[PDB]
């Protein structure tokens, strides 16, 4: 499936993703696309706080939905 991710910049990326991706794998995409460090990536969702061992499914994230980087 396909998400978005606004960075600092107001930069919106594309990911390819699953429902099952944990949070730990998107922000490896993240780093691949702008070389952020996973550990310097913090992700929010609807306000929510992103942990990195739980899954997009877990927090109801869909198809085309955006995360926010900050
Ligand atoms: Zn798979
Ligand atoms: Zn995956
Ligand atoms: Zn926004």
């Amino acid at each position: 499936m396909q998400i978005f991710v606004k960075t600092l910049t107001g930069k919106t990326i594309t990911l390819e993703v699953e429902p099952s991706d944990t949070i730990e794998n998107v922000k490896a995409k993240i780093q691949d696309k702008e070389g952020i460090p996973p550990d310097q990536q913090r992700l929010i969702f609807a306000g929510k706080q992103l942990e990195d061992g739980r899954t997009l499914s877990d927090y109801n994230i869909q198809k085309e939905s955006t995360l926010h980087l900050v």
